């Protein structure tokens, strides 16, 4: 089984214990670690943070302790305008230029592959995405002729039905990608008057309008579109989404007035790292959606939808029963990486729980 873990560049700037550098990553924890967000300048892949070359080096040294560890660099991300990806891919000259610049860059900094994070191709981009994936892979095959181990190619793909039908030709890109990470944790998100969980595993006999917004549906749909199971990777979040209640109501459908207040360390409205949630729980009321199989918590006028060891182990048993290639975890830096916030002096509790299940069978 594969355990793909993302590390984000900007996590280095969080204060105090929130600060996270690649050197805090357990070499034997994941099978693949993806460094988050390289940019594109002059139509060529390029660094993002002023100290990326130093962190690339710090990350790739983990391979000295664990020889089998693979690393990849992800291009794009949320702060990268989709429009920008759209312009690169649309013109063969710009696309070829970007493609030809990747292997050398990757080889220089010691990466084993490229992860594409075009966060949301539109109806007009579908055809160019296919082209980009095909040509990129073809270039990686040619490059391997030089006697060095072929570069890996992966992509982070939306798990939203409408999004999938709009910009992805799954049957086509699946045959060129080594693996596909399903972003099965964005099924709700401060943008509609109510409270709801963003990463439910199951539909939940309760509501019906959105029978599509759960991991189970996303997975079945991909398999139906032609994506081989042995190439699918289910995303498991290590963070939570917070809301500010509009009333004293906490149950399903409770009104919302906006995202929850920022965490002491992540300082981003609507989000909380697992380690900030562990602190949040003291004095909070905990609950669990039976049907969706995920928990949530409330305190004062704050409502949090998150994942704990049990929900995460559950999602992992599930991907196993469906024979998928493995799991993807978004943000090692959002997990209790120091292991000093969540009681048990265990480092990376959420990620470890996933790893344990994957190792049982
Ligand atoms: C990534 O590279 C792009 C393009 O080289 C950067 O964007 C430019 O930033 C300058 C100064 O902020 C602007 O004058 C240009 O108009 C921008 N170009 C585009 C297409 O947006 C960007 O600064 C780089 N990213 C980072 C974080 O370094």
């Amino acid at each position: 089984y594969k355990l793909i873990c993302y590390y984000t560049s900007w996590s280095q700037y969080r204060e105090g214990d929130g600060s996270c550098f690649p050197d805090a990553i357990d070499p034997f924890l994941c099978t693949h670690v993806i460094y988050s967000f390289a940019n594109i300048s002059n139509n060529e892949i390029d660094t993002w943070e002023w100290n990326d070359v130093t962190l690339y080096d710090t990350l790739n040294t983990l391979k000295n302790r664990n020889p089998n560890l693979k690393t990849l660099l992800s291009v794009g991300g949320w702060n990268f305008g989709p429009q920008r990806f759209s312009k690169i891919a649309s013109k063969t000259q710009s696309r070829r230029t970007f493609i030809k610049s990747v292997p050398p860059f990757l080889r220089t900094h010691g990466f084993d592959g490229l992860d594409l994070a075009w966060l949301y191709p539109g109806r007009r981009d579908k055809r160019h995405l296919t082209t980009l994936v095909k040509e990129m892979k073809a270039e990686f095959i040619r490059e391997a002729q030089a006697g060095t181990e072929q570069l890996l190619l992966s992509a982070a793909v939306s798990a939203g039905k409408i999004a999938i039908d709009r910009g992805y030709d799954i049957a086509q890109i699946s045959r060129h990608l080594d693996f596909i990470s399903l972003l099965t944790y964005d099924f709700h998100g401060a943008w509609r008057q109510t409270v709801g969980h963003h990463s439910p595993l199951f539909r939940g006999q309760e509501d019906a309008s959105s029978r599509f917004s759960n991991a189970d549906y996303a997975v079945s749909y991909m398999l139906r579109l032609g994506a081989p199971a042995n190439k699918l990777v289910m995303g498991i979040p290590t963070f939570g989404k917070s809301f500010t209640l509009a009333s004293s109501k906490t149950d399903v459908g409770a009104p919302v007035s906006g995202p929850g207040i920022p965490g002491q360390f992540t300082k981003e409205k609507g989000i909380l790292a697992y380690y900030e949630i562990c602190d949040f729980l003291q004095g909070a009321t905990t609950h669990r959606f039976r049907d969706q199989q995920v928990p949530y918590a409330t305190k004062g006028n704050q409502w949090v939808a998150y994942d704990d060891q049990e929900s995460v182990k559950n999602k992992a048993r599930y991907l196993k029963n469906r024979q998928l290639a493995g799991a993807m975890v978004w943000a090692l830096d959002l997990d209790d990486f120091r292991g000093t916030f969540c009681g048990q002096n265990l480092t990376f509790p959420l990620t470890s729980a996933v790893k344990d299940v994957l190792a049982r069978a």
